[PDB]
């Protein structure tokens, strides 16, 4: 609804796992807000989430957002994925979680309420924003400040 809205979102982790931070920009209005954060121990799967979590989370009032991210794991997640794993009550085959259930389910909730046409960009060259992220997730990846405590070392 809300008049539009543009989202740029990404993620980077230094080991798998290590220490990791995402980035996302928020053209709300006519200006722009940033988000980012750096985790302790976590994954670059993880970090990419989280970043469009966060920033779906801040837009209060039903929107119509573009959000533009490079992320394969979130573009399989949304295309391929999801209705699939709610029919199975998000479980593997072998009746397992799946994996990061506790952020595919919160980006789950977030969308719900909102228009999102989603844009997948192929690499930083033309796409500004979606480099600077990078370079926020970076330098918040290099100076971590919480814990992710949905990690799972096991299951």
């Amino acid at each position: 609804m809300l008049k539009q809205v543009e989202i740029f979102t990404d993620g980077s982790c230094l080991g798998n796992p290590g220490p990791g931070g995402y980035g996302a920009i928020l053209r709300y209005r006519g200006r722009e807000k940033t988000f980012s954060a750096g985790y302790t121990r976590t994954t670059n799967n993880r970090m990419e989430l989280m970043a469009a979590i966060v920033a779906l989370e801040a837009l209060k009032e039903h929107c119509e957002v573009i959000l533009s991210t490079d992320s394969q794991y979130v573009r399989q997640g949304i295309t391929q994925w999801i209705h699939n794993w709610k029919k199975r009550g998000w479980k593997t085959a072998d009746k397992k979680p799946v994996k990061n259930v506790d952020l595919w389910q919160r980006l789950d909730a977030a969308l719900g309420q909102h228009q999102i046409k989603w844009e997948w960009v192929k690499g930083h060259a033309g796409h500004p924003e979606n480099e600077r992220c990078n370079e926020l997730a970076r330098a918040a990846a290099m100076n971590p400040t919480l814990e992710d405590t949905g990690y799972q070392v096991e299951v």
